[PDB]
């Protein structure tokens, strides 16, 4: 990757008095742009970020039938009203159904789970804690990371089915228009204290006409009413970019 | 398919004045709807909603190399401002842009474009027509990827048809307009896709009688309010 740090983006974070990253790259990894460098490649928790390779491990080793895949609720109650109904991938994505994807990560086990994230070079690499709670525990990714691979999935390169990609690819569609498709996902850690602050994500890329543009961001988080801010700032310096609005 | 007739749509179609077919099918061609049943059934120029089969075929032959093909401007001037620059597949489908599918179709050659087309069932170039029923059954099998294609081929398409995302569900659709017609020849205009809402998926057909071009927004606005008040979208 190459990226070059402009300040300037900075103003957008001290309007809202929010410590945090933003990582923007137009066509490749080859030209992204932060706020802060040094933020840029910081291994944070990916909470719900976790989601995308998850999925991607879960349809390649068969756990995950096909795109059509229901995730069926088994009647027991599930800790969010939700999640208590079928879902399907977009859907279980969407919201982000922890006891779905605990299952998933469950039936794919911790031997093959290890060896899928260092195929896609996921972070530090860390699952401990147990298998249905290391993306909580001691798995971290920076943003520059988060970004290399979505690229890599983007161009079909992680080493999985390029039909399991492109299932992957298309669960992901937050946002269309004439000129564009926004594919993204948000990650929460919880509060944490003020003194130790949880982590916020929104990752993802937008396709626009010919161009492609892949973006990372996080922030420390204290409280969960300034959480609409991990979309409002990356929103506002991509307007800004004349990117989308 | 199994189609039955309603009339709680008839007066959408009347309190504007006009003559046409809404075909809405949930889960499968085995539970369409429809205000008219022998519309329905009738075949009608597909125009630009032929760029479904088109970009199918483009791929699966190797004319479009894959989901990245930059559609390149080489420069001439276009029947539309909007369509004199590189297009990606979902710009060129987007914009129903005449030029890049005419070189695709040129490119995969008419015999091999025929030889596919009857692979697909797709209806009965300009002598090709297609039904609101037969649009329909050939999404659901582009949604079941039960073409003729690579799942690949077909993924890849089903995304360059995505207009709408919300949480709830994701919406994938083509327009398509032969033009305005004498009232002897009146043109066609079509909207079809499917909606993917939560684990259901909903199938839909929509083409209308259209002499004026100021009456082509209800193409899109008619079927969204039925699928509205039946709250897919």
């Amino acid at each position: 990757s190459s990226i070059t740090e402009n300040t300037s983006w900075n103003k957008e974070f001290s309007a809202e008095a929010v410590n945090g990253v933003f990582v923007l790259c137009k066509s490749s990894s080859k030209s992204c742009a932060t706020n802060n460098l040094a933020r840029a490649s910081k291994e944070y928790l990916p909470a719900s970020t976790f989601k995308i390779p998850n999925a991607i491990i879960g349809l390649e080793t068969g756990v995950i039938k096909n795109e059509h895949q229901v995730f069926k609720w088994d009647g027991k109650p599930r800790a969010m009203k939700q999640w208590e109904r079928d879902l399907s991938l977009r859907g279980a994505i969407q919201v982000s159904a922890v006891p779905v994807f605990q299952q998933i990560a469950r039936e794919v086990g911790e031997v093959r789970m290890q060896k899928y994230l260092k195929k896609f070079s996921y972070g530090n690499q860390n699952i401990s804690g147990g298998i249905d709670k290391f993306w909580e525990g001691q798995l971290r990714i920076s943003a520059v990371n988060q970004v290399e691979f979505l690229e890599s999935l983007f161009l079909n390169k992680l080493s999985a089915s390029k039909e399991n990609q492109l299932i992957v690819k298309e669960a992901l569609v937050t946002e269309a228009a004439p000129e564009y498709l926004v594919h993204s996902k948000t990650g929460f850690s919880g509060v944490g204290t003020e003194s130790n602050p949880g982590v916020a994500w929104w990752v993802g890329w937008v396709e626009k006409g010919t161009e492609v543009y892949f973006f990372a961001f996080n922030m420390d988080i204290d409280n969960e009413n300034k959480l609409p801010l991990r979309k409002s700032i990356p929103t506002k310096i991509m307007a800004s970019e004349g990117i989308i609005g």
